[PDB]
């Protein structure tokens, strides 16, 4: 260091080191017992953020000189498609490089070597319907709803002490989300108030806004009104300013026009029985006075994303100008109320007739650890949605990795020539995953690897690594299963990330002096 | 030279350093005769505030790069639930990190150890329903009202010679606020001057400020006026300069306008029966001549914080322009007067009809450390309101802590396994509390720890640390007790804050010149 | 300003650091699954040396700035009283220093802490005899004479292929060593020539020397003469006095602890008498006890002042190189052992190994007490000591518990070199000992707990009592002083 | 540019440092929680040597550049004419310097500050008669024979838990010793074993030697033979003691005879034994019979606890006796040898001095309240010197208490009130942890230790102030 | 600082000081009359002291 220009063998090492450095931080993140880390930065970073999700932190900051940021960027595309579970795609790519040292010894054509992961494609077909699978995920499903992949996804996350319970809750949320929706009407917030449960499942939508201090505390047989256009009327062509005018001559005409807006809103309102009004934007002050006397609660500047989710929940509405009331409007009528929760003032929408959309409220103490809960939950929602549609799964805790490894070892010796050296190297990469899980188990790794291979070799796909046991056990009894999508995509792009790094030699410039 | 990049062992140390740095400042605060710190930093900080209350100062400032801000924020939720007495929650969490060096020796799994904190829940519940605490708090109550926890909270402070009397006084305040609705609206101020009592109890809210030398001494059945906008008139949208004119005649037009502002103020004011005017800003001179003759007391530049507190007390008001009198104002009425408190003159508002808000006044001996008394009241006031609501408390003087330590020590050897090392580390943590109580009083800590254990081991719950004695004694005779909810929450708060920091070890630094 | 700025608080740290560096290297050395180490140095050092004995490597080099030279040096005298078997004394002493971190927390007088050493006196004693080491060794004994502890010292050592047989033999040697006599008259030398047994037991002392090529080949009903003064010195008169006195007695052998004069040498050959030039003094003192003794002075020494045994003195070719054998001692109090090995470094190890065997075995017969090995003794004591810290009064209580946890590391060290999970091992281990079975201990082969006695591994009672007293004082002196080592005082 | 320059104030500093450097190492030694230090040297010094008492170690060699060697030499003469007590004389002299800093503030004449020292000679005298303190030491003495000053000497020493009893025992030895009979024939060692007394006082002399394995174990109606020259039946000889090498031929004879002989017996032990047995005329083999006087109560080899020793007892003369002592074995145990020498000297002074003061610090606090007044009566220049000396006395109560394992600050207040009241009996009780009645304890200090301790402290302090330079150079 | 403890208990010394003040207030000096105006007691006292 302190002087740098890259040529032939020196350039390769920088790629090598970047992969190992990231592997240690991400490795902890894999399995039932993971680790969390915090990063501190200034000038747009408020405080140290605790990032469990490897993809989230890698995208956010470019901390140092070595090249690895570009490798990091690709993972996001994967994330929208499915993304999470545990961050294993980056780790596999990094372990590929350790035997690269062997490759200098190999001494021929690194490009010829590249054919080895095309061969890994052969491994992919080999891994196709090889490894029993899991029949479940029929639809909704009683017992198999969770205690599966979401628990594992959260396993790494720093909240599993009470969080695993939260995950279990999330599948209830996905069941309502399937059939006649999309991936809409999902919203969740966190509130101060330490409790063992740490979360509540609401039968309606959670919002936090108030018309004003005045107005009835509780409404019933509620009617809900949503307006696209703001109640505000005045600025148009010649606003001038907020106004008080010379005596009472000129200005009397302008407020009278306002009165017409005031009356139209009330006349339409009383007939319906309106219990609550929600508007997405600024609300006009005159009607507010009127709502309080009537006994109607309204929401100023309600967020649009919350409103639309509410619309499917309520029964929908057609949002137009003040002709909006009565029949065009559809309003569910169970119960709408404002309830203080622990500290922060909050209101609850509940008893929705549709039943296809619901909101979950999480509790903590407003430390950013609480903040962590806000996106930990997001990770849980995404994996379950995939589980219903895929109707395909594989055994968890390293079960998949040992079986494939025994089979791939045979391939190296069996296929003669150049092909044999490149396949064997790919095969040993899989061995580390069983070892990583054992290390973070608090059980001696050497003993674990040895006993593990024998059970997989025997022919039982269900058998896997049990960290709690300290030894090998039956994964199926535990119920820990990995979704089918995480395994096919990781194998596909693992190959390509490797391809750009070693397909080139010599990166042009950027030096210390 | 380098870039302050920390690796594994060192990274853990920075998390470690943050806990030790905070502990030294807070340790002085615990137990009798604590130090008292001011801390002025400039930069959006408007006062040199002196606080020996650990919760208040830690929250106020996010001082630096190392991790600790997230740990600190949570303690406030605890304050909401009860979170006071002596600040021990942060200290207890800090000593947890010291065993981490032995953790490297414990070659196994760092998060297996984490199971110890969930296990801390087992310890938290062990403190509960174990060791008969107390029972009383019937209503008003003669003897059981004080000479208890408030005394212990203040035991921790130097003032307890004269001061224990003040602490005794604070229960009278809770008794008057009893049965109306939770803990709210308590304001405490200190007085410059010395009296043996060192405190007087007023029937209402207290302020500092006077209209002028002239005006009636006291007003009865007072109406209160609060104005957002000042009484000052001059610059508006038309200018003259700093003018007076060419002769006498033209001066009259300007004079007449001023009279009109006086005229409106008296005409509107007399009908209401106005007894007092409070303005949160500069007050124009003309109305004072008027107020003096009328018999109305006004306050110039009254502080806004006092006003908001007062509005809840009076029933509120809506503050606008000179239309402000009559019914737009809701002034409550009993007695408003300025009462000679010892030395300095103060103005007292009392007999508030609403009755939900009340005020206590402490004197002292005229110092910046006089403000020490303000600090003691916060400690005293918060505990007693909870004492009424909890109806449960525990023996003080560390009686509760030593017994719990005895029960936990037995547990570690009993459970064979990985868990047992973690369980025992928690167990000796309790040992330090006895040590801190003795060190502050003025006696040797080493002798105290062991003598204490022998009495608790025997089976006497009542026996505890007697700070005045220098040894041990009957806590019940002293009357010192601790609120029941402080112990349930304190044990949970310690564990939750502590788990995140051990699990967290990556800290980033800038440079060393 | 010269160099090295450190005072009070930092003074402890230099002592602290020296102890930690040694403990990890030495830990792998211990027991049957012990490991060897290699060192490279320059100046009076030519190559890499590998020592399996912890005491030998430590003595040789004072590598760097930290101070631990004095702590290391003391262990050698320990290897006189007993010292070996497996090296565990240094390991236990080092862990004692770690608690000093808690001492800063004490924030008082470090010396009153020292009273903990007396706590050790009650604590070392407790579990020392409130548990039975083994039911008992009779003294002499047939089957239980060995094939136990000597073998354990040997298990660590490479030579134990034919060596274990050698180890059994040394016990027989201690059987004749039993009595009020204590440690005297034992001579062992490796020998050229070989057999499967690799050793021979002599009924008398073995000496390496010859008068010269000339002289009688063999002597019978031999008379032994020992002279304080040399034969070195009119000359003819010295020759004649020696011959006239010599013939009447029948004198068969003369042993002198110094240079011998040439004139008598011609006379001895014709006479039929074998003389020894420059015979070492140490062999001679043992011989005097053996032969009934004699008063050694000037040439007046012959007849009654001289007492000589007459069973068998001869020079005998064994395997390849000639030696002289003294045998048939009437007293029986003192005997000598000659070892005939295969031939190699392993053979040279034999002088090393029974040197160790003589001291362990010599007090085994007398102590009639031996403790189960494999850490069986250590876990039981740890369970008992935990109770004690709460039970004691004031100063004693915090200090007493600190000593107790030090026992925990030994179970971990034996398991760790095995290749098994240390955490799990500690858990299963403590429950077994707590239950009440003294025999049960750590079985490395099994990977869990087993019966130590069947294996044959036992520790002498003495090693445990002395180590506990010795460990305490060594730590105590280090904490006592700050800087250390300068010139002429005050 | 900086070889080394020093005059008056700077010169004072080199002297100042020498006193402070010695004081920190010595202070650790003082009191019950005394400490042992290790020293290493080259040049006729083999290895590290540690001495518990300051006087033994300071005299052996001189380290360096600052002055201190002359100050050190004075204590041994002091030890010869009285002794040790606990080392403290050096400490008191060192603390006198600490008020030098106070003196610059004073701004008068440091030279006549010095005139204050003869005030001190008077002060030692005023340490007498204005205060009470003795009222004892009549003869043999019933209760106050010991549990006295020796206990204070012992207080520094660790063994005091059972040792204080041992100390009480020592005066009994002295009472028999006292008279025209010279300070000779006293022998004491130590032994390992059990029993509450932890020491036995015997009738005769104790020796540790053996003839050999082949000799009779017990002799009775014993006859004793002592010979000047190196190497029976009619006399009935039971034991033979010879001071030197013993020839081998007789040894076989003695074993079957029933006679126990001692090889290379030390001459000092032999001479004491002679006074004890009635003596002998030590000549050639003509020596047996009447020319030999032998007492015959009983000579035997007895296992005290673990080790076997030979005890001579039942002495008719009664003039000389032997003290056995006992211990728990360590270098600390050898300290008993240190204390032993220390104990013998104190008591010999006690018989003919006929005066003592209350121990346990009782004497020191009473003097302090009184000395504050004393400076005032004298003219003021003289007074400042003496008043500073008076404040020095405050540390002694604190050092006794500090090493006790009890809070020193608490002790200073309570201690002073008892003394202020007027009862000399009240003092520092280390065992109690608070102030108690010294007289019940029975602790009184020898009058000589107080008279010369004061003189030794004065001389050590004077050498530093009256001489400007102690150095040397020669470069030019 | 050589006290090596809690400075605050030492604060009781100030309490002690008030007692000390009392032995000064009730134990020394003072004067007998001061009838008003006074022929000879008018001065030759404290003014001289300040002066």
């Amino acid at each position: 260091a302190g002087a740098d220009e890259e040529r032939a063998e020196t350039a390769r090492l920088s790629s090598f080191i970047g992969a190992i450095a990231i592997g240690d931080l991400v490795k902890s993140t894999l399995g039932p017992k993971g680790m969390d880390k915090i990063l501190l930065s200034s000038g747009r970073d408020a405080s140290l953020m605790v990032t469990n999700d490897g993809a989230t932190i890698l995208k956010n900051i470019g901390v140092d000189n070595p090249a690895a940021k570009v490798l990091v960027d690709m993972s996001r595309v994967q994330d929208d498609e499915v993304g999470d579970g545990t961050t294993s795609v980056t780790v596999l790519a990094a372990e590929l490089l350790r035997e690269a040292e062997s490759l200098i010894a190999k001494k021929i054509h690194p490009q010829t070597i590249i054919a080895g992961w095309r061969e890994a494609t052969k491994a992919a077909r080999q891994a196709l319907l090889n490894s029993a699978v899991d029949h479940g995920s029929d639809e909704v499903k009683f017992r198999q709803d969770l205690m599966n992949i979401a628990g594992t996804t959260l396993s790494s996350k720093l909240l599993t002490h009470h969080k695993d319970h939260f995950t279990k809750l999330a599948v209830e949320a996905v069941l309502r989300l399937k059939g006649s929706g999309n991936l809409e009407a999902i919203h969740v917030i966190k509130k101060l108030g330490g409790s063992l449960a740490d979360s509540y499942l609401d039968e309606g939508f959670l919002l936090d806004k108030k018309i004003g201090v005045n107005q009835p505390k509780r409404i019933e047989n509620a009617k809900i009104l949503i307006a696209n256009t703001g109640m505000d009327t005045d600025k148009i062509k010649i606003f001038g300013s907020r106004v008080r005018v010379d005596s009472t001559a000129k200005v009397a005409e302008i407020e009278h026009a306002e009165k017409e807006k005031m009356k139209e809103k009330v006349e339409r309102i009383l007939k319906h029985g309106i219990n609550c009004f929600i508007n997405r934007q600024l609300i006009y002050n005159y009607p507010e006075q009127l709502f309080g006397a009537a006994g109607v609660m309204a929401i100023e500047h309600a967020d649009f994303v919350g409103v639309e989710r509410l619309a499917l929940v309520t029964g929908g509405e057609i949002a137009s100008t003040f002709d909006h009331p009565e029949l065009v409007k559809l309003g569910s009528c169970k119960l709408i109320e404002e309830v203080m929760i622990g500290e922060d003032k909050l209101i609850h929408f509940s008893g929705v007739a549709l039943g296809e959309a619901c909101t979950i409220v999480l509790r903590g103490a407003t430390q950013q650890i609480l903040d962590e809960a806000e996106r930990s939950l997001h990770d849980a929602l995404c994996v379950l949605a995939q589980t219903v549609k895929d109707s395909r799964t594989v055994y968890g805790g390293g079960c998949s990795e040992m079986l494939m490894a025994h089979a791939v070892t045979q391939l190296a010796s069996r296929t003669p020539g150049k092909e044999a050296v490149a396949m064997e190297s790919y095969a040993k990469a899989l061995r580390m995953l069983p070892t990583i899980i054992a290390d973070n188990a608090g059980y001696d790794s050497a003993d674990l690897v040895a006993q593990l291979r024998a059970a997989h070799s025997e022919g039982k796909t269900t058998a896997g690594l049990d960290m709690k046991e300290g030894t090998i056990g039956d994964m199926s009894v535990l119920g820990i299963t990995e979704s089918f999508q995480v395994k096919r995509q990781v194998l596909l792009s693992a190959a390509e990330a490797a391809e750009v790094i070693l397909r080139v030699d010599n990166i042009i410039k950027a030096a210390p002096r």
